């Protein structure tokens, strides 16, 4: 899938999952391309979750390269349908882009800095 740009360890993808559930029970979240998009271009998304399944992939595909534009991070979910359960609805999600982490801050900071980690690494 050409527009998910590197691995992500599945214990981390876990802590993607459970940052955007907080969020969204106690902080505010984006949902879907459109939202999430638009957090990113107006410097609004602390963190963007990407789904790995979305079919068809078009929707997402300008996200990574516009949240590295933005300086906005993102990490990959393997679920779009575990990624909605997280964003609180009943069907899949594409991405979510955090706004206000609320109790998710830790797991936000956490992901950022493993994610770092992880590009540093693969060169991208």
């Amino acid at each position: 899938p050409i527009y998910v740009r590197f691995e992500v360890p599945e214990d981390l993808a876990e802590k993607a999952y459970e940052a955007v559930k907080r969020a969204r029970e106690t902080g505010r979240i984006k949902k879907g391309t459109n939202e999430t998009t638009k957090a990113v271009e107006r410097g609004l998304a602390k963190l963007v979750v990407i789904a790995e399944d979305v079919d068809p992939p078009e929707i997402v595909m300008h996200l990574p390269l516009l949240c590295d534009e933005k300086k906005i991070p993102y990490v990959y979910v393997p679920s779009k349908k575990r990624l909605g359960e997280a964003a609180g609805i009943e069907v899949a999600a594409a991405s979510v882009a955090i706004i206000e982490p609320g109790d998710a801050e830790t797991l936000v900071r956490e992901i950022v800095e493993k994610v770092k980690e992880l590009r540093a690494k693969a060169g991208v």
